[PDB]
């Protein structure tokens, strides 16, 4: 049977998670990776507030631990 609902889109909604711990978008601070481009919170992925504010700034590219833990640096 036809199924689809595209209508309002908000962070309440349960169904969508985005960090690792399964958790909406929260006032906790969020980054936006480049090596699995996802959004975790800080705290989870250790990065602290100041942390990555700075890797805006500067202009550092972020990359989330659960990311690295798979495999170290490049070249293998
Ligand atoms: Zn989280
Ligand atoms: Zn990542």
């Amino acid at each position: 049977g036809s199924s689809g609902s595209s209508g309002e889109c908000e962070v309440y909604d349960p169904n969508a998670l985005y960090c690792i711990c399964r958790q909406p978008h929260n006032n906790r601070f969020m980054i936006c990776c480049d090596r699995c481009e996802e959004w975790f919170h800080g705290d989870c992925v250790g990065i602290s507030e100041a942390r990555g504010r700075l890797l805006e700034r500067n202009g550092e590219d972020y990359i989330c631990p659960n990311c690295t833990i798979l495999s170290g640096p490049s070249s293998g």
